């Protein structure tokens, strides 16, 4: 069962991700985290941030390819605050992200762990 | 224009990944390059190897989700050999990787960078 946890607690690894927006629409991706740092994306964009502790965790997201709808529909580059807490197991979690500064923007993800760095 | 370098060569940061196998499948996903390591994956697949010099480059392929078909069919882990050169620019490169043990299972993969590391 999920238990609210610090985000900071993950694992190592590489993570399959799930997300819904408040758009109603839906996407999948990848996630890695080493040390505090946190890389990924899906087909139309990708992701970078620094587990904070004494900050804001902010999740830098840069579209790649406007070819593809954004499960947000921003159209251009923007921020994802990462809750501090989060409810997760040692390999599942789930988090509601808002986009900075408009907390009516957001997506709601699932992760799983998949298998550990080499 | 592309010019035969070492895989090695390759900038840090994240990349945008297209490839195709022998049995003609297609496949998208992302790749990150951060010393000697490269972790990525797609919506099926993830994958993790060591940039090496000095010994064959295994690239280690984990299925984590068999609900997708593998663009080579081989419903299990497996290992890709990558090339010690590679025909690139400074954003973009493409290589011809088999499978360790059998050259006659491979993929073309062409990656464009996306962005360095934070
Ligand atoms: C560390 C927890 C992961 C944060 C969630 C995340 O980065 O989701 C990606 C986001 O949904 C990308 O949306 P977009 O492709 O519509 O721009
Ligand atoms: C460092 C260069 C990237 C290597 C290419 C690579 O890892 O491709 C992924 C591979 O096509 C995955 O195939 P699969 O999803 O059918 O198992």
């Amino acid at each position: 069962g999920l238990v609210p946890r610090g985000s900071m607690i993950m694992k190592d690894g590489i993570y399959s991700i799930i997300f819904i927006s408040n758009e109603d629409s839906c996407g999948e991706g990848i996630l890695i985290k080493n040390g505090n740092m946190i890389t990924g994306g899906d087909i139309a964009s990708v992701y970078q941030g620094v587990l904070s502790e004494d900050e804001d965790i902010i999740l830098h997201v840069h579209r790649y390819n406007y070819e593809i709808p954004s499960v947000l529909n921003i159209e251009q580059d923007y921020q994802l605050v990462i809750p501090k807490k989060v409810l997760s197991n040692d390999n599942n979690l789930t988090l509601h992200c808002h986009v900075r500064g408009n907390e009516k923007l957001f997506v709601d993800v699932y992760a799983k762990f998949i298998e550990p760095l080499v």
